């Protein structure tokens, strides 16, 4: 993925402090794995995945939406089990806003309906024969100003001769203007082709002209202007003997400075082979045409974007059954391809258990788990939001992301303020026995908890823990995947001259022994491993016992005298 | 603006231009109001004492 935002350039060393209603929010904690999310979200590039390490970046780029709330749940659900790093992509295919005034085509780095609230305009600076720019993004209150735009340096001819003329030629094939010739009294001193080579930069031209005993080229102090020579503007017969002759690169100066604006991009209008529409001052005018578009009917293309990213957990912020099928098919493809993943899903408000069974009937896959409960969460700024299940799914996903590989989410507490429905003991049993993960409520003397009763996937059979309990299957997944990638490097990747089946067997046993020494695996059979080699291919087979968690306790009391 | 005039005339990494002018209290209790190039000495004397890093 792409970490979108690099540093802001700074100007002065200082410490500034400002009161506010809200702070920087959460932060991504250290994690073995990564958490992928997709949802409605304002800001950012559509069909592009962004990596987030802090809530500040999420605010700065994913400017608003339920997605940003989901990130808050991921890191705010539990400080101890804070969720790890994040990969995010907005479902909405937003559009940029555009303005085409004053010889300039102006477009928004922002995508969405917000983009139409951007205003940009040029102004004429009579003081130095120059153009002036102002950029205001009203929603973020971001104001920018540039002045003396285009004027690089001034030339004076000091001799007594009658006339000194400055000329610049134009190439119509490419629309460039790449010559600069100084003539005095119908005689020429030098000519500088601005097509690279001898005079690629204006710096050399200034040095060249200054060497001429009868001329002086002097640098304008208002803004760094060391532009390449090819960016100089069309100039025709300017009298050098006069008070001041300006050398101009209006777009070149704009091109450099405006690259640092945080809101805008600039293009030079070609007339509608058509010559250039002159860049001229114009009123500060709104950009237009920026919209959010519509979401696609199918999210398969979006999911395919996450292939080869390593995000074990993926959560779609939706309740659509078809979307769930798309993810399940996608996860199935990646798992066979060599990229294991798990999907967490939950739909609607207070949905009927029969409808939950309807989803279970339609969908029975160990790679996915279905959450049933819907509730409300208290979040930053004191606002409490009542939300569907797929937001609860994020809390489960954020929790599972923070937990270690060998530890299940089973029975762990949750911070959710309240739930729509309080399932009974029998109600909970029916869900769990049918492969539905739910939340349980308990009350202390003066405390209340919401707990995750157990780990269960949509797959119903209790025969095989790896199929049923995602925690067990996850432990197997990371074990094998980490092993194979290491094995690929040693033998396939690294140049190996020779190899035998027994050598592979020893390496495997060495790997497993290390895991036990790290407590990642409790026990295993050493003699069960099998290795077969056939030309350029090898087959490896082995078994490891899954970890077993503590589930049931039964107690009885007897009262007696004395 | 005159400072920018000096900057416009002179842009060299080997030199730094100090803008402020002030007064210093010195030996015998006399306090002298002096141009910037005396302040430049204070910067130079300071930088001389500081370590390279």
């Amino acid at each position: 993925a792409v970490e979108p935002f690099p540093r802001r350039p700074i100007t002065r060393p200082h410490a500034s402090i400002e009161v506010d209603t809200s702070g920087i929010g959460g932060s991504a904690g250290s994690s073995e794995k990564v958490f992928c999310l997709i949802g409605q979200a304002e800001g950012g590039e559509p069909n592009t995945v962004y990596e987030l390490r802090n809530y500040s970046q999420a605010k700065r780029l994913f400017r608003s939406g339920e997605l940003l709330d989901a990130i808050e749940l991921a890191w705010g659900s539990n400080p101890n089990y804070t969720a790890g790093r994040i990969l995010a992509m907005r479902i909405e295919d937003a559009k940029p806003a555009s303005a085409e005034i004053g010889g300039l085509k102006i477009t928004s780095k922002i995508y969405g309906n917000v983009a139409n609230n951007i205003q940009v305009g040029l102004e004429k600076n009579t003081l130095s024969d120059s153009l002036r720019l102002r950029v205001i993004f009203q929603d973020d209150r971001f104001n920018e100003v540039y002045d003396n735009i285009g004027n690089i340096f001034t030339i004076k001819y000091k001799g007594e001769e009658a006339n000194a003329t400055f000329s610049v030629e134009h190439d119509e094939e490419t629309q460039k203007a790449s010559r600069l010739v100084l003539k005095v009294g119908d005689q020429e001193v030098k000519s500088y082709d601005l097509t690279g080579g001898a005079y690629d930069y204006t710096n050399a031209i200034i040095t060249d002209i200054n060497q001429l005993p009868d001329f002086e080229a002097k640098l304008s102090p208002f803004g760094d202007k060391n532009l390449e020579s090819s960016k100089l503007d069309k100039i025709e017969n300017a009298n050098i003997k006069d008070k001041a002759v300006y050398v101009k690169a209006v777009f070149g100066d704009l091109e450099k400075q405006t690259a640092y604006n945080g809101i805008v991009s600039f293009e030079q209008l070609n007339a509608e082979t058509s010559p250039i529409k002159t860049i001229e001052p114009f009123e500060l005018t709104k950009l237009k045409g920026g919209t959010n578009g519509e979401p696609p009917a199918t999210w398969a293309d979006k999911l395919d974007k996450f292939a080869h990213e390593g995000g074990y957990y993926i959560v779609p912020l939706s309740s659509k059954q078809s979307v769930h099928a798309e993810v399940a098919s996608f996860v199935k493809e990646r798992s066979d391809a060599g990229e294991p993943m798990r999907a967490i899903v939950g739909g609607g408000f207070n949905e009927s258990k029969e409808q939950l069974f309807g989803r279970q009937a339609s969908l029975s896959n160990p790679r996915v788990s279905l959450v049933a409960n819907s509730g409300t969460f208290v979040m930053d700024d004191g606002r409490k939001n009542h939300v569907p299940a797929y937001m609860v799914a994020v809390a489960l996903g954020g929790l599972a992301s923070g937990l270690e590989i060998g530890e299940s989410i089973t029975f762990k507490p949750l911070r959710v303020s309240s739930l729509d429905q309080i399932y009974e003991s029998i109600d909970l049993d029916e869900l769990n026995e049918n492969g539905i993960i739910s939340i349980e409520f308990v009350r202390n003397r003066t405390n209340t908890f919401f707990r995750i009763v157990d780990d269960v996937t949509t797959f119903n059979d209790k025969s095989d823990p790896v199929k049923a309990e995602m925690a067990v299957g996850e432990a197997n997944d990371f074990l094998v995947s980490e092993l194979k990638v290491q094995l690929e490097d040693q033998f396939i990747g690294t140049r190996t001259i020779n190899t035998s089946a027994s050598i592979i067997k020893d390496f495997i046993q060495s790997y497993l022994g290390r895991k036990k020494r790290d407590n990642e695996i409790q026990d295993f059979p050493a003699e069960d491993v099998q290795v077969i080699v056939e030309g350029n291919e090898a087959r490896i087979s082995m078994t490891v016992y899954p970890i077993r968690s503590f589930k049931k306790i039964s107690v009885s009391l007897v009262y007696k005298q004395q």
